[PDB]
This record gives structure tokens, C-alpha cells and sequence, in this order.
DNA sequence: TGACCAGCTGGTC
DNA sequence: TGACCAGCTGGTC
């Protein structure tokens, strides 16, 4: 074993605690699906996961539906979207609002929303080349984070 | 925002002390891709991981390289492997050991170590598959714990 | 930019 | 079991 180990367990129960509290919220994995950060962006912002859904999409207290992403800018500058991207992946995406937190690492700098209409040029652009391509899925295409900050409006 | 805010607020500092040790160890994001679970079993091999690696994948102290795979027991019983199984991906496989890690939630219970003899069988099953289906990607096939507890060298 | 490459897993009958 | 059904992202130019 390593040195380090011994720090490890000093910092676990700690760690047992973030757990919890991420359970208490409907969040089963802190370490996967940025789930550590999902729970931070809830308790900021109000809205709440349910049991059944399908990936990090939550909703408010009038029942709205919201799709939440997130970016640490220390390593790039886009946002990661579908690594299978095409028009049955967009369809599920045109109807509801996305949130993107934007993430220093671990530190949480900033928090925009962006309406279905401040979208829409993205999908457009997918849904032509999707075509073009032969119907070809598209590998993880990006959303600028200058996009976002602006044309977004900044809740956080 | 939710009055649990607060409590996050007590524990966050103790959660950057994580972050700060992950990074040390080569680790970007504890909250992706299991990050925060590697690290513990990085400490308790001795294992390293690569700069500018492909996955999670480590070496030793003589430079041979390890496959590492977590799985929650509490969840599923079947090991993940890859969303696209074909046999560009099982060639890389091929060649080194694996390492299978179980937790019971976040609490580590045991870790074993498979060599490339052990899980041939895999590999000609999926093999045969793909070149049998018409050259068709298998998503995401599963390795059972039972299978690795039976072949496998207990290591923790 | 955008366009090309790549990684980590849970759930079901 | 096996064989399906799905999720979250980073990285280079």
C-alpha cells in the first residue's frame, strides 16, 4: 500500500456523509455521472431528481422538466452533449430548458439557463449534417460555453 | 435553495481535501468515471496511473499495465466492459491482466485479479458473436461476479 | 469554432 | 447466462 492510504481513511466518513446526503436526495452514486455536482446544482437552484428518470434531467416545484449539464472550464471549453447524437437523441432534448453549471474543477463558478428558442441553431446544425453524412450518428458534438454565457441568462 | 445547503457548506472543505489527494495521483474529477473509488484502489495496490492514459488503466513498479474495472454489488452483478464490444477493442484487452474491484455502495469489500487466460473465455464467446451477427458492436456485454470470484486470485 | 478521436458505467427479462 | 435496452463526459488540431 501506498502512504497516502492512511490520509484516505481519515477523510472516509466525511466522504460516507456527502453520500448520505446525496441518497437523501435521489442521487445512488457521488463518483459517477458527475453525481457529486448534480447534488450541489439541486440544493442551489430548488429542483429535484425522481426516482424512474432516465439521466440527469429534473424538475421544479410547477412540475417543469430541465436537462442538466455541467463543465469543469479548468479542462475545456465545450459542453459534452450525446455520444451518439441524432434526431431521435434531439427529440428528446427540443421540448425543455437546459441548465449548465459551469465548474472551476470542483468549485462552482457560474449557473445559465437556456430556453428551447436559444437552441434551436444547434439542432438545426446537427439534424443538417445528420442528413448530409449519409445518416451518420454524430460523436459527442459541442455547445460553446461563450455560447451559453451569452445567450443564456445567468441564475447563479 | 434548499435548507440543505447548509450542511453541504459543512462539508465541503473536507471534499476538496479528496479532490487535492486525487490530484496528486494523477486524477482529474472524483465525481466521473468512478474517480473517487480508483483512488482508494490505487492506494491499497501500489498501482500508478499513466499521464495522458487511455481509461483507467495503471502500471506497476516493473511497468507491466492493468485493466481496472468497479462495480457496486448492491446495484448490479454484472461487470461492465464496453458500449461498442467488437474486435478492435478486444485486441487491446488481449494483452493485459485485469483488475475487478467490488463496493457495497461506497464501501470496498474485496478486489481479485484475472489474467488473460481467465477470461479468453469472454473473448472467443464475444468474438464469435460479432463475426456470427454480421460484424454488429455488442453494447455493453457483462462479465458475472460469480465468474471472477470462481477464476480469480483474491488480492484484498 | 467544428470536426475528427476516445473514456467510464446500470437495468431487463 | 446472454443478449438486449440505456446514461454521463474529455481531448486534439
Amino acid at each position: 500500500s501506498h502512504p497516502d492510504l492512511n490520509k484516505l481513511l481519515e477523510l472516509w466518513p466525511h466522504i460516507q456523509e456527502y453520500q448520505d446526503l446525496a441518497l437523501k436526495h435521489g442521487i445512488n452514486d457521488i463518483f459517477q455521472d458527475n453525481g457529486g455536482k448534480l447534488l450541489q446544482v439541486l440544493l442551489i437552484t430548488g429542483l429535484t431528481v425522481l426516482p424512474g428518470r432516465a439521466g440527469n434531467d429534473a424538475v421544479d416545484n410547477a412540475g417543469q422538466e430541465y436537462e442538466l449539464k455541467s463543465i469543469n472550464i479548468d479542462l475545456t471549453k465545450g459542453f459534452s452533449t450525446h455520444h451518439h447524437m441524432n434526431p431521435v437523441i434531439i427529440a428528446k432534448a427540443r421540448q425543455v430548458p437546459w441548465i449548465f453549471a459551469i465548474y472551476r474543477g470542483i468549485a462552482i463558478e457560474a449557473i445559465y439557463r437556456l430556453e428551447p428558442k436559444d437552441l434551436e441553431f444547434y439542432y438545426d446544425k446537427w439534424e443538417r449534417k445528420w442528413y448530409s453524412d449519409g445518416h451518420k450518428d454524430i460523436n459527442n458534438p459541442k455547445i460553446p460555453v461563450k455560447y451559453v454565457m451569452e445567450h443564456g441568462t445567468k441564475i447563479y
